[PDB]
């Protein structure tokens, strides 16, 4: 749907982030809002396979595509367009993402703000689910969880951002021709989601077998990460759910909600 352009007279430049997939990502701001944004540019790479600078090109267009017509606070925000080189302007999110707080085990992150966490995720997923068709994230991870803030009592503490690891997915996604990712595995991923904020641990890091073992693990003998003993009944319920083999076993997102707001 609508999404504005914007050039380069709107747009103050400052620091690089980093690297993105398909290009370099910078931090700016708007000069008509004052606004802090994050800039994602396309970067066509420099011979780098003549098929390769198409997916390049198809991922940032799909990018573009996703995030116009999402409009929700727990997802980030693409607030416009540029293109002398192609871009996009989105939110900035000033707390770094979710995997790297919880790396810091010297400071656990207090239950309050770890409930926060997870229905602020799972609004933003049950938003995508709603959706006409829904919309299907297909890379959610702890690194993809952006935080706004760790402020029990902030508006907004938590944002699901970088739409698209085998520990996070689903088992019928895995070596799986990519169409067969319906809603439901974002649901699994949403479980293991929950068991990191849960335990400040990756999910499956209790356990090592080679690749294809792990897999078959996972996949046909309900391999699962340990759910704590000291976990609150209904929590452990909602991830239980959340990671069944059987993706219509699967709750949908308002009775995820309902659940963790009675935590």
């Amino acid at each position: 749907s609508r999404l504005p352009t914007l050039a380069d007279n709107e747009i103050e430049y400052e620091k690089q982030i980093g690297k993105g997939g398909f290009g370099l990502v910078h931090k700016g701001r708007l000069v008509k809002d004052k606004s802090v944004v994050a800039i994602k540019s396309l970067i066509l790479g420099d011979s780098e396979g003549e098929t390769e600078m198409i997916e390049k090109f198809q991922e940032f267009q799909r990018e573009v595509f996703i995030m116009s017509n999402l409009n929700h606070p727990n997802i980030v925000k693409l607030y416009g367009l540029m293109h002398n080189p192609p871009r996009m302007v989105m939110e900035f999110v000033p707390c770094g993402d979710l995997y790297h707080r919880l790396l810091d085990k010297a400071h656990p992150i207090k239950w309050s703000v770890k409930l926060r966490l997870m229905l602020d995720i799972a609004l933003g997923i049950e938003y995508m689910q709603n959706q006409n068709p829904p919309i299907v994230h297909r890379d959610l991870r702890s690194p993809n969880i952006f935080l706004q803030s760790l402020d029990e009592n902030a508006p907004v503490c938590a944002k699901v951002a970088d739409f698209g690891n085998f520990q996070w997915m689903a088992p019928e996604t895995i070596g799986a021709e990519e169409e067969s990712y319906t809603e439901k595995a974002d649901t699994y991923s949403f479980a293991m989601i929950l068991y990191t904020i849960l335990t400040g641990e990756g999910p499956f890091d209790e356990y090592s077998y080679g690749k294809i073992k792990f897999i078959n693990m996972i996949r046909e003998e309900g391999l699962r990460p340990t759910i704590p003993e000291d976990c609150p009944p209904r929590l452990r319920n909602v991830i239980e759910l959340c990671w069944s083999g059987d993706p219509k076993k699967r709750p949908h997102f308002s009775y995820i909600v309902k659940e963790l707001s009675e935590l």
